[PDB]
């Protein structure tokens, strides 16, 4: 006896798979599962199945000013079972966000911005009084089932004249909360990338890793990846895509690949505006971009499941292991040209498209 059984599936590696579900958890996984269940799904031959896709850089607090979106429009409806809001809210408004986040079909987690009001303004790190370690600690102790880390947006328009100081505070706050995961956003200088990378350690997540700005990882003068960027990479700093409206450049990603560098995790930095009007329409589209860059589907899948799950300690998600939460994404991969545009207007023609057709969350089935 099981609650749900999925048959005739196949992993991205070409492995036959069937999953048995009971009590919102994965009860069994094998090439063939002969058992009874309330409902049984019979997938069409050639259909792929993986752990529920996870987008670890999102903005889905629907009540926020401009930077917002609706959880299920970027989640379940796009084959994404779990999303992590990248610091849209601070300790002062995360509760209002948390309450709304519960009514979503999609699992929603969040990073608390070190600035108490989150991204209300554009420069929430320009006024240091807003960065109270105490308030962050309280949020972390108040919502352990929701807060999986802290966001620090280290770029020109955010920090005003406070330079690198906000990051030091971020590292201190991390120290004060059991080394909770820290996500670092980079953009234009100040601060300079090298100064930022120097303070980050293995486990710290560097989002917008392949942005094409001058202060990015590519040395535009030599057309090579800066040495200190390789150093941070080599020491374990987790490179996260966080595509966004202006943070993903094809040339940078391609150059990195040629040098043997790949992002650890693929994310969208999506919000209603770049979702509706592009350049980032959804996770699938972002995945197709790294596919065209050169990554293969198996590693791509791992980068939107196991990796993000590990980056933020989602111990119960990310893999099709017995005992884990029953979150799955069922999709197809087809040969069909499609135009893809990055954050800087560079275009590439994709030859393969990935499309979710069924999404399972906590054992519940959702079509499309
Ligand atoms: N991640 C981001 N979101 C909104 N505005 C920005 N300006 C620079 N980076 C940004
Ligand atoms: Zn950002
Ligand atoms: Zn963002």
């Amino acid at each position: 006896d099981y609650d749900l059984l999925i048959k005739n599936g196949q992993t991205v590696n070409g492995m036959p798979v069937e999953i048995a579900i009971k009590e919102k958890k994965i009860a069994a996984v094998a090439a063939t599962i002969s058992g009874s269940a309330k409902e049984t799904i019979h997938l069409e031959p050639g259909t792929y199945v993986s752990a529920g896709w996870i987008d670890d850089h999102v903005h889905c607090f629907e009540k926020m000013a401009l930077y917002y979106d609706y959880p299920d429009e970027i989640g379940v409806k796009k084959g994404v079972t779990t999303v992590i809001d990248a610091g849209t809210t601070g300790a002062e408004n995360i509760h209002e966000f948390y309450d709304l986040a519960q009514q979503a079909k999609t699992n929603v987690f969040g990073l608390v911005n070190i600035s108490k009001w989150g991204i209300v303004a554009q420069d929430e790190l320009a006024d240091l009084s807003k960065v109270q370690a105490s308030l962050v600690k309280k949020a972390i102790q108040e919502l352990p089932d929701f807060v999986v880390g802290i966001k620090a947006r280290m770029s020109r328009t955010v920090i005003g004249d406070n330079g690198i100081t906000p990051l030091e505070l971020a590292k201190q706050i991390q120290q004060e909360n059991q080394e909770i995961p820290l996500m670092v956003h980079i953009g234009s200088a100040p601060p300079h990338l090298d100064e930022i990378l120097a303070l980050m350690e293995k486990g710290d997540v560097l989002t917008h890793c392949f942005n094409g700005k001058e202060n990015g990882i590519l040395d535009q003068a030599t057309d090579k990846i800066k040495d200190f960027a390789w150093q941070a990479y080599n020491k374990g700093v987790v490179f996260d895509i966080g595509h966004g409206t202006d943070s993903f450049n094809f040339h940078v990603a391609e150059t990195a690949l040629r040098e043997g560098m790949k992002a650890a995790s693929i994310s969208t930095d999506i919000y209603i505006r770049n979702r509706e009007n592009g350049p980032v329409y959804d996770l699938a589209t972002t995945m197709e971009k790294l596919r065209v860059v050169g990554y293969d589907w198996p590693e791509i899948i791992e980068k939107v499941t196991k990796a993000p799950a590990e980056n933020f300690h989602l111990t119960q998600k990310g893999t099709l292991e017995i005992g884990k939460d029953a979150d799955l994404t069922i999709f197809t991969i087809q040969a069909e040209e499609k135009t893809l545009t990055d954050s800087n207007g560079l275009t590439r023609v994709a030859k393969e498209q990935i499309r979710p057709i069924k999404t399972i969350i906590g054992g519940q089935i959702y079509d499309n």
